[PDB]
């Protein structure tokens, strides 16, 4: 496999991150012309070039699963496992909302229950129209906050099982978030 998770990578909820990604999602983004072009041999420091880039949020799309610029870079990051201030950097970036929505995602995927809540509840005072390919391929409008909220309680987005997220009343009872 030549698309292999970097060597110094470690486990992300008891398995290889990009193995958050079904494996029939997985091969088509290796063969995608996204991947191949945009994406090979990016390095945690180089994935805001890219994802400055981004134009819309999705997962895949079509009656053949296309894969979206959106999750090919996401899994291009759960391969890479970048450092988490770059994942918070993302996240609290005021001049791209599509790089805040790439790391709020990526931080769902592989944050602590701690950090899910922490990160991305701030987001819910964001207010503003992100586009988003559908399932089906065509493009709607949603807020971020609404992004956040499927972040934070739906079981699926971008076409990603989330991982499973503590509730927030058992972090309150020991102590790690504020209730």
């Amino acid at each position: 496999m030549a698309n292999r998770t970097v060597k110094d990578a470690h486990s992300i909820h008891g398995t290889n991150p990009q193995y958050l990604v079904e494996k029939i999602i997985r091969t088509r983004i290796y063969e995608s012309k996204y991947w191949k072009e945009e994406c090979f041999g990016l390095t945690a420091e180089l994935v805001v070039d890219k994802a400055m880039e981004l134009r819309f949020v999705g997962g895949v799309y079509g009656g053949n699963i296309k894969p979206t610029p959106f999750l090919c870079l996401t899994l291009k990051m759960l391969q890479i496992q970048p450092e988490k201030d770059i994942i918070v950097e993302f996240i609290k970036n005021e001049d791209f909302k599509y790089v805040r929505m790439l790391g709020a995602l990526y931080m769902r995927l592989t944050g602590t229950a701690i950090d899910c809540y922490k990160y991305l509840e701030p987001l819910y005072n964001d207010y503003r129209k992100i586009k988003s390919q559908n399932r089906n391929g065509e493009f709607e409008l949603m807020h971020v906050d609404e992004f956040i909220d499927e972040l934070l309680h739906s079981e699926r987005v971008c076409d990603i099982i989330l991982p499973r997220l503590q509730k927030r009343y058992v972090l309150e009872e020991a102590e790690q978030l504020e209730p």
